[PDB]
């Protein structure tokens, strides 16, 4: 589809076995996700933005579905405000800018 | 131009007689760019990001060409990591996500 921005745009997710409201963000490297519970193993990871850096838990080869379009790559999960879906992924899902 | 995302999407801007580099930032609702000089009045404000909250000047009605494409708007200054031109200019310069 074609997603204008006058609002943020949300898209429905799905990781872990849960459905969650993730940004598509373009300015993002990596996607990153509120706390939740995954398994298996992770490692440590500060990341940074406006206001500074938050501590995340990098966890590898995690599969998400973004409106219906599986990708499988890294995600970041900790104290963010939002769930952020990065270049990482929205390349997978064949994601574009366009003007 | 249709940009793919496997690179930041990285673009030559121009504000204030200047050229500067920014990222087009879908994540974003507002622009922020770095510590700057601009013209005219402006005004203290905030702003919060991944790490927390920032003190920005809000400079309004500001224009700015992106990649070629004609803006005018809101532009905040302060210490943002990065160039980042958010969705109240995405929008004007006719930027949309397509996947
Ligand atoms: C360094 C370039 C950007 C600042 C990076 N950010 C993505 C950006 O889209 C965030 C993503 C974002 C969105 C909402 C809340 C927190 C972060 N948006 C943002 O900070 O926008 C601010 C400016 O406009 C306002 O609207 C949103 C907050 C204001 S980020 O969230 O901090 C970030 C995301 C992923 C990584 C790991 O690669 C590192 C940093």
């Amino acid at each position: 589809p074609q997603i204008t921005l006058w609002k943020r745009p949300l898209v429905t997710i799905k990781i872990g076995g849960q459905l969650k409201e993730a940004l598509l963000d373009t300015g993002a490297d990596d996607t990153v996700l509120e706390e939740m519970n995954l398994p298996g193993r992770w490692k440590p990871k500060m990341i940074g933005g406006i206001g500074g850096f938050i501590k995340v838990r990098q966890y590898d080869q995690i599969l998400i579905e973004i409106c219906g379009h599986k990708a499988i790559g890294t995600v970041l999960v900790g104290p963010t405000p939002v769930n952020i879906i990065g270049r990482n992924l929205l390349t997978q899902i064949g994601c574009t800018l366009n003007f």
